[PDB]
C-alpha cells in the first residue's frame, strides 16, 4: 500500500485512499478535495494545481489546462487543430506528436502531453503523501471509455514519469459504478453514467455481469460544461450591469474575468439555495456591483443547454439499442450533475427513477479508482 485512485481530469484530478474498508478523498494544500490539472511557467518557477490556475489570467500564454485533449493524439488529428484555436497558449509540432511551447526562466520551452500531465500526476502522489505520510507508490488511474490505446498509453507514461507504478487504467464511467459497488449490487445490469464536468459532457452505458464491465455505447459535447453556463449568467449581469450605471463592461477583460468568478461562485450555491449574492468591488470605473441573482433566472438563462443533456442520453440509448426502461442505474458524475435542474430533466426523462447521487460527484472517478487500487494490491 496505500491504495491509491487518480481521477487524471481535464480541468480537475482528484485523489482517493482506500483504508479501514473505505474510502477518504483527499484535500489538497488548500483544503481542496479537486485540484485544477494546470501547470504553470514563470520567470523564476513551476506552479502546479491552485498556484497554476489562481495565476492563469496574469500568465495565461505560460499556464497549461487540457493536456487531457493533447495526450496520445497526433499534431495533425482534427480535434488538436480545432482545439488550438481556443487555446491561449502555443502548440508546436515534434516528430508529428504535439507540444505545449510555454516561456520558462525566459527561454522557450515545449512539453509533450503525458509531461504536464505526470507534473499534474506528481502534485496528487504528493497531496496524497501529504495526507498518509511515506510514500505513495502505485495508483489507478483513469481515462475516458472513448480513449483509445495511445491515449491510455500516453496517460500510463504520465504516470511511469511521475514514478507511480500505474496497477490499472479503468475507464471513469467504471471506475464511478465501482464506487457505488454496482458490480456487487446474479444477473446483468445495464448501467447509464451521467459525467457532467466544467467543459465536457460523457454519456456512457455500461453492463456489468458477475463483476465484468463492459462498455455499450458513448454519447456525449466534449465542450459542454459547467463554464457554459456560468457564461450564461455572465452575459445576463453583464447587461443588468449596463442597464443600472449605463457601464458596458463588455471591452474590458479584467471586469468581465471578475463578473466570470463571481458568477462561478453563484451557479454554486444555486446548486443548494434558490438565490445568491454578488459582491464585487469597484467592478468598473470605482462602481461596485453588488446584486443577487434566483435558481429560477439561472434555470431560465440556461433551458436548452440542461434540456439538451438529453440528447446524448437517448444517443447512447440508440446505440446500445435499449429502450430507456432497461437502464437499471443511473449514475451522477461531474460538478454540473448537483444541479438541481439537471437532476429533474434526467429524474423525468426515466420516469421517476432516482438517481445514484449520494457520493460527491467530483469525487465518484477517484472514489472507485481508489477501491479498485485496494482490489488489486489484496
Ligand atoms: N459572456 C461574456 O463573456 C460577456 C457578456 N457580455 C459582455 C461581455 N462578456
Amino acid at each position: 500500500g496505500p491504495a491509491i485512485g487518480i481521477d487524471l481530469g481535464t480541468t480537475y484530478s482528484c485523489v482517493g485512499v482506500f483504508q479501514h474498508g473505505k474510502v477518504e478523498i483527499i484535500a489538497n494544500d488548500q483544503g481542496n478535495r479537486t485540484t485544477p490539472s494546470y501547470v504553470a511557467f514563470t520567470d523564476t518557477e513551476r506552479l502546479i494545481g491552485d498556484a497554476a490556475k489562481n495565476q492563469v489570467a496574469m500568465n495565461p500564454t505560460n499556464t497549461i489546462f487540457d493536456a487531457k485533449r493533447l495526450i496520445g493524439r497526433k499534431f495533425e488529428d482534427a480535434t488538436v487543430q480545432s482545439d488550438m484555436k481556443h487555446w491561449p497558449f502555443r502548440v508546436v509540432s515534434e516528430g508529428g506528436k504535439p507540444k505545449v511551447q510555454v516561456e520558462y526562466k525566459g527561454e522557450t520551452k515545449t512539453f509533450f502531453p503525458e509531461e504536464i500531465s505526470s507534473m499534474v500526476l506528481t502534485k496528487m502522489k504528493e497531496i496524497a503523501e501529504a495526507y498518509l505520510g511515506g510514500k505513495v507508490h502505485s495508483a489507478v488511474i483513469t481515462v475516458p471509455a472513448y480513449f483509445n490505446d495511445s491515449q491510455r498509453q500516453a496517460t500510463k507514461d504520465a504516470g511511469t514519469i511521475t514514478g507511480l507504478n500505474v496497477l490499472r487504467i479503468i475507464n471513469e464511467p467504471t471506475a464511478a459504478a465501482i464506487a457505488y459497488g454496482l458490480d456487487k449490487k446474479g444477473g446483468e445490469k445495464n448501467v447509464l453514467i451521467f459525467d457532467l464536468g466544467g467543459g465536457t459532457f460523457d454519456v456512457s452505458i455500461l453492463t456489468i455481469e458477475d463483476g465484468i464491465f463492459e462498455v455499450k455505447s458513448t454519447a456525449g459535447d466534449t465542450h459542454l460544461g459547467g463554464e457554459d453556463f456560468d457564461n450564461r449568467m455572465v452575459s445576463h449581469l453583464a447587461e443588468e450591469f449596463k442597464r443600472k450605471h449605463k457601464k458596458d463592461i463588455g471591452p474590458n477583460k479584467r471586469a468581465v474575468r471578475r463578473l466570470r468568478t463571481a458568477c462561478e461562485r453563484a451557479k454554486r450555491t444555486l446548486s443548494s439555495s434558490t438565490q445568491a449574492s454578488i459582491e464585487i468591488d469597484s467592478l468598473y470605473e470605482g462602481v461596485d456591483f453588488y446584486t443577487s441573482i434566483t435558481r429560477a433566472r439561472f434555470e431560465e438563462l440556461n433551458a436548452d443547454l440542461f434540456r439538451g443533456t438529453l440528447e446524448p442520453v437517448e444517443k447512447a440509448l440508440r446505440d446500445a439499442k435499449l429502450d430507456k426502461g432497461q437502464i437499471q442505474e443511473i449514475v451522477l458524475v461531474g460538478g454540473s450533475t448537483r444541479i438541481p435542474k439537471i437532476q429533474k430533466l434526467l429524474q423525468d426523462f426515466f420516469n421517476g427513477k432516482e438517481l445514484n447521487k449520494s457520493i460527491n460527484p467530483d469525487e465518484a472517478v477517484a472514489y472507485g479508482a481508489a477501491v479498485q487500487a485496494a482490489i488489486l494490491i489484496g
